[PDB]
């Protein structure tokens, strides 16, 4: 190989191939954002005439364009086919993926293969995106073409949520190995996916639209369609629906050769102004385009809403065929329906075609059973679609707080983790002094309180805003019996105390003033800091924002939460079994969905170990001889050269730090290492560890915890 | 090849291993960044007791440590070669390297070969930081410990500044394309070294110990140090001076194998705390110790400031040996010199030694008589070395208003390319109003105002912060024919109309105001700037500070301003030979020595293109039809989908936009067009494209072209 100018990707990375990546924790850097520091997307969004971008969008949706002409004269489907890719990267495992940041418009998404010609589908926006300016991002902009493109078409949808904020650097996701497009290693015992990914091979959405490895047999491809949806919160009710309604309009495209195809866009050459997948066959578009290979109308009506996808699909039967790129499709034997179909630009009728993929959802059981009360009651078909779409489009959104504008529907929706609304007066500036006087004298210790703080509002993932202390979870299934938060079961004791304070504060309260147990969760971490600040000298007071309230066990899916367990959280020392990576890259990763920054993530973990905040309370890390409170010494130990380390005798995980006498001092993990070898790291342990560090180290922890306290109150920004 | 993880280092850069790297334009990022916003070094610095910190880093440099023990037991020397190592990364043809970000603390300065044991040695400074804290910079207290040892051991020096701030993630620079440490791809012809390389092999900082790829020839070796050392800006005499002043002190470590030498300190394992290179040879330290593998000790008063050196490299013979490990040296012939020279832990003494690097110094012609005659007068020895030593740590500082405490002398210096203070008072706000107008009323355009601003100010690079506008160079040489800077073209014509009106202006007589040349270069733009958005509805104002001052030829060297020739600017869309990268790469490196960030570089380009700030006011680029009007223009039409662009037949690395018709309406070189291309720059010119977009472009634009007015101005600071 060779080393390159940094300005064509070289780096350290290349000396050190698998070193840690500090890159992480600042993805979109302010000094990349071109918009103001004052600037505010939602208070744009909320300005914004809706009924004007509709017309808009109708007025591109029906006006052809030469470099890119309009099936039967209609952007509708693709714009469809857009929304639904944007959409359809998400996934479970991580909560990475999704439309929330635009993000199919930058590499890799925008040049993915699954995503060709979607690149001619968003250019053929920014005649919207133009008139519109800053009051309308890409990232609402994209999944609203395809909204508005059903609801023009006859289909009514549920309504809709703006204020998805547009970014400038993609974010890095990792997608899989293979290191070649559509390479597959990414499965293994019985056709078991490699987590967190939820599509089958390298730039797919989600399944091999020919069948597994290109194998055309309908009742195998439904394995794997049913496995990658439920990889993005899809049963099989909701994945049905939406195969069955997508496919309700439009067209494939293959007419042609693929390997008549050029590069992706990427990888264009300039003159293409960010095209790509440009074709010599033909016109190379329109009659002529090549997008997947295949050639397909599954309907009669590839620009209408209507019952025609699974009457056809019932109505005839199926014989394996080629298109013209030589792509496996199904045929209607028997020359049944033969000049049917219409056509894109007006020649002559065709006859039906499916997909292997459209053929599982009759030759599957489970599908067959939903399609086919479909086909007898098409009504139910449409209620359904309505809610996967919605669900779909919206799924990274984050609390409903974040929805805006006047298609946003009231109703409650279990897969958004509800919270109920504020019912009383909120906890004014006397209360809250009140009440964490009242939780210093109820017993509990400074590292109950702040572990059971930190475990609740940790929970939060930046990728798609789940999680989080609003709702008051840590006391219902699933999180009262994750792992990392109850290992021995003092979290009940915990929950039952802060329970008496709520319930005997709210009992005696002045007025119609009421605390949530959400709150006093939070409240009483920042009562123990107080408390253990104190007990270093420092008199600090830890802000507190009230306004959460209390989710009930009914309104909170316990096996969606499943997906936000930490396997790994570094800041309290833990490292369960089947992480992807070590322990010192896990914590970089729990440092980048709680959207911390390297100098954040740094003053939590020193201030957390000497909180007592470890996990079982192991003294990994905690180098310190105080009890319950808040200094630097985790700093300060770190970098004294009287301490030698080595590795564990027992093979561990653990490190072994011996004084001058050869006596065991201290002891750690690789995440606490990690902070006095990794020469970034150490630096920034080198600011909190100097002798005039500790009034800045406090003020900056302070913040920190006070910053992941509320990554979740969008109710109240 | 597999993909791996961001975390771990994976990215779009693997599936386009050539593409376009804009992180070169957001390194250190404030979120990165541990200290406040509002963190002010200069503020810090200035309350420093410089005699306790002198005292403190003398008590480290007495105080062995028992993990690394001290030769003679004075790190002093340990302690020059680690400064002479922070700044001899330097070199002239970008200005990257030296002291001045401390970089030796990161990757990959902290893992290169020859700054071996250097990880020890920055590591005993540790109790220094702790101790002054935020008020002194590894940056400051790397480079002022060799200063201070350097006194302590005999030398007085010219002086010191401080004000290097601390930065907290590398600086990633080319340091040749070799994949293998100490390899050699740079090298065609005979000798010519590739640009812009200033060492011989991959992770050297100048040559190779043992002469040219270890062949111990000391007349070839002298080729190397002299066009080496030329290129970090060193003459013959300054050259010999550094090369005797450090070999003054100290020895090299080569006491047995170098494959008992375990992996450098970014491929270490944790518990080794940062450091490296260690040794299971004896005890791996001391007596024992292993840094290059040659085993010299130069004088025979290794911790004092004597003539040793010469009186040595002069008073012997020398015939070639080797250490104890394979290492061409030089020795003593007849064994002359038995037992003169003492051992570093109360050895025996040895038999005295010389690298063949050393015998350059005796053996070539040019630095045999500058050294023959130190040989007499060591006073003229000690003279050049200060000199000499203090440039090679101050050479990237930048203006001397930046060097900070009471260490600096006031003498002016002619490599520090000086500019006389403000004699008279400078143009108040009414003066300054009152003289746009006797520009604007002149034959200047904008076109040479706007421009010849531009060639002023975007002299500077960030990297040693030389260059710039303040100094009224460009009625100067080199800057007057900088191929760049005049086709022959308007620059006198505007340059004499201007010194028309500084000998028009001052001869007024109002009182003390006087105004400089330099001023009115950048005055010119800015009006001339005003002008245009007024051509354009908008009454405008655009900020101007005074200060500038106009030097003179005779303080100006000018093989000094030759590295500073732009063979390339894109933001006048000029492209000389020679480039090593394609025109959007000089174009992304020329706005990163210009410290801007990616919305910066695309607000400016597209602004200087409309006022035909173009190399020969050539039609690439200007995506408008009006004149010297400030509009968004370049962006709108660079958006403009009705434009069909193709390389222009005649392979100029130009391209034409056709209009549907056929016509040519648009030309444009790769500079251009990436912005439409690129992904992530395509995303910029789309917020500044939109039809709400033409105010903030103007306010971003003139915010833009301030910052780069305003660049060496550190005289206000
Ligand atoms: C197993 C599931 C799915 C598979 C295998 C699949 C595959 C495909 C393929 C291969 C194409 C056309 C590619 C080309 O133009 O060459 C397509 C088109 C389309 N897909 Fe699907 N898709 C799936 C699910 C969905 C879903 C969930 C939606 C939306 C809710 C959807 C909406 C559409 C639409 C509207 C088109 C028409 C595009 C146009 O008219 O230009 N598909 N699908
Ligand atoms: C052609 C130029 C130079 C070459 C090839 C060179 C080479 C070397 C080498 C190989 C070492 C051995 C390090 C070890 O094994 O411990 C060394 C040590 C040293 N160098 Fe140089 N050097 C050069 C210029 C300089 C300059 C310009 C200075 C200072 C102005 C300097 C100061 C020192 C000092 C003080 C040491 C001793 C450090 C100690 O005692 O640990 N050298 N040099």
């Amino acid at each position: 190989g060779h080393m390159k100018y940094p300005v064509e990707g070289g780096g350290n990375q290349d000396w050190w191939p698998n070193r840690l990546n500090l890159k992480v924790l600042h993805q979109n850097p302010a000094v990349a954002d071109p918009m103001g520091a004052a600037f505010d997307y939602a208070a744009e969004v909320a300005t914004i005439d809706v009924d004007a971008l509709t017309r808009d969008i109708e007025e591109v949706m029906t006006t052809s364009q030469p470099w890119w002409p309009a099936d039967y004269g209609h952007y509708g489907p693709l714009f469809i086919r857009m929304a639904w890719h944007a959409a359809g990267t998400y996934r479970i495992h991580d909560g990475r993926g999704g439309a929330g940041g635009g993000m199919q418009r930058f590499a890799p998404l925008n040049s993915w293969p699954d995503n060709a010609s979607l690149d001619k589908a968003r250019r053929l926006l920014w005649p919207v995106k133009k008139k519109y300016g800053k009051k309308l991002s890409w990232a609402d902009l994209i999944v609203f073409a395809g909204n508005c493109a059903l609801e023009s078409m006859g289909f009514k949808t549920f309504g809709f949520g703006f204020g998805r904020v547009d970014q400038w650097e993609p974010d890095e996701v990792y997608w899989g190995k293979e290191a070649t497009w559509l390479g597959d290693e990414r499965y293994s015992g019985k056709r078991d996916l490699e987590n967190p990914l939820a599509a089958v091979q390298m730039g797919l959405i989600y399944v091999n639209p020919e069948g597994p490895n290109g194998n055309p047999d309908p009742m195998a491809a439904a394995v794997d369609i049913r496995e990658t949806f439920r990889r993005m919160a899809m049963n099989d009710v909701e994945t049905a629906a939406l195969i069955v309604g997508g496919h309700t309009f439009g067209k494939t495209h293959g007419a042609g050769p693929a390997d008549l195809v050029g590069p992706e866009p990427e990888a264009a050459p300039l003159e293409q102004m960010g095209l790509g997948w440009k074709s010599s066959y033909g016109t190379g578009t329109g009659k002529d385009a090549i997008t997947s290979g295949i050639e397909v109308v599954w309907t009669n009506t590839p620009t209408k809403w209507d019952n025609s996808f699974l009457e056809i699909l019932y109505g005839y039967e199926w014989e394996l065929t080629k298109s013209p790129a030589g792509a496996w499709q199904y045929t209607a034997k028997d020359g049944a329906g033969a000049g049917t179909i219409p056509d894109p630009f007006g020649g002559p009728g065709r006859s039906p075609t499916m997909l292997a993929t459209d053929l599982s959802l009759r030759v599957d059981p489970i599908y067959e059973r939903i399609t086919r009360r479909w086909l007898e009651h098409p009504e139910e078909l449409a209620d359904e679609f309505a809610k996967a779409w919605y669900k779909l489009i919206h799924r990274d959104m984050g609390p409903v707080a974040r929805y805006l504008g006047p298609l946003v529907p009231k109703q409650t929706l279990l897969w958004q983790d509800p919270v109920p609304a504020v019912s009383h007066d909120l906890v004014g500036e006397a209360e809250i002094a009140s009440l964490k006087s009242q939780i210093r004298a109820s017993g509990l210790t400074v590292s109950q309180l702040v572990s059971t703080a930190w475990a609740a509002a940790s929970s939060f993932r930046g990728s798609d805003k789940r999680g989080g202390a609003n709702g008051g979870r840590i006391r219902l299934q699933p999180q009262v019996g994750w792992e990392v938060n109850d290992p021995d079961g003092d979290l009940r004791k915990v929950i039952r105390t802060l329970e008496e304070i709520q319930e005997s504060f709210n009992s005696a309260a002045p007025g119609n003033i009421k605390v949530s147990f959400a709150d006093l969760v939070v409240l009483g971490g920042c009562a123990a800091i107080e408390k253990a600040a104190k007990a270093a000298g420092h008199n600090i007071t830890v802000p507190f924002t009230p306004g959460r309230t209390d989710a009930s066990q009914e309104q909170t899916d316990v096996e969606s939460f499943a997906v936000l367990e930490p396997k790994a959280d570094g800041f309290r020392n833990y490292l369960g079994k089947g992480n992807p990576l070590p322990a010192e890259y896990m914590l970089l990763d729990k440092a980048n969905l709680l959207t911390l920054s390297a100098p954040e993530m740094t003053v939590l973990v020193g201030g957390l170990r000497v909180l007592g905040a470890n996990y079982k309370r192991l003294p990994l890390g905690v180098f310190t001889e105080a009890s319950e409170s808040l200094t630097n010494d985790f700093f300060v130990n770190l970098l004294d050269m009287g301490i030698t380390w080595e590795p564990s005798p027992a093979d561990d995980g653990t490190y072994q730090g011996k004084d001058g006498s050869g006596k065991v001092k201290w002891t750690g993990s690789r995440v606490d290492l990690v902070f006095g070898s990794n020469s970034e790291l150490r630096a920034l342990v080198e600011v909190y560890g100097a002798d005039d560090a500790q009034p800045k180290f406090v003020q900056d922890f302070v913040a920190a915890w006070d910053k992941v306290m509320n990554l979740d109150r969008f109710d109240v920004r």
